[PDB]
């Protein structure tokens, strides 16, 4: 079935717990596969050790820039960027997992977990999964954001991988 992956997240070096994400490979297989492999690190790079560098309360928590750790970087398992696979899944509410981008067809590795419905991102960001477990962790992460996105704690994906 669809991959289940996990992010174990620290804030200021103490574990918040685990976010478990279902990757909707049945809808966006290429996008799901990218994220899955970045979680396992099996291509030799990925999210382990990277940060939630942009967190906006009542919006989303964004992570995945494992190259520059600041929102300018990241890369996919396919190359630096890959196309928007489709926009079929919508930003329906908290827990939606969606690809950050810098315009059309600029998916890399950065992603965000919504903490609200973000319908204006429909058709602009490829949704590719959702939180199965650990919304409490997401809410913790969110609580360390700010309007500017700057985090008030260092939020680190200390471990990540695939559960199934
Ligand atoms: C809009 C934005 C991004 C972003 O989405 N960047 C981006 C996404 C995907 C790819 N492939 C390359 C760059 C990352 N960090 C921050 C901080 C901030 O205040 N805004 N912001």
């Amino acid at each position: 079935g669809n991959p289940l992956v996990y992010l174990d997240v620290d804030a200021n070096g103490k574990p918040l717990g685990r976010v478990v994400l279902e990757l909707k490979a049945d809808v966006v297989p290429k996008t799901a596969e990218n994220f899955r492999a970045l979680c396992t690190g099996e291509k030799g790079f990925g999210y382990k050790g990277s940060t939630f560098h942009r967190v906006i309360p009542s919006f989303m928590c964004q992570a995945g820039d494992f190259t520059n750790h600041n929102g300018t970087g990241g890369k996919s398992i396919y190359g630096s960027r890959f196309p928007d696979e489709n926009f079929t899944l919508k930003h329906v509410g908290p827990g939606v997992l969606s690809m950050a981008n810098a315009g059309p067809n600029t998916n890399g590795s950065q992603f965000f977990i919504c903490t609200i419905k973000t319908d204006w991102l429909d058709g602009k960001h490829v949704v590719f999964g959702h939180v199965i477990e650990g919304m409490d962790v997401v809410k913790k992460i969110e609580s360390f954001g700010s309007k500017s996105g700057r985090t008030s704690k260092k939020i680190v994906i200390t471990d990540c991988g695939q559960l199934s």
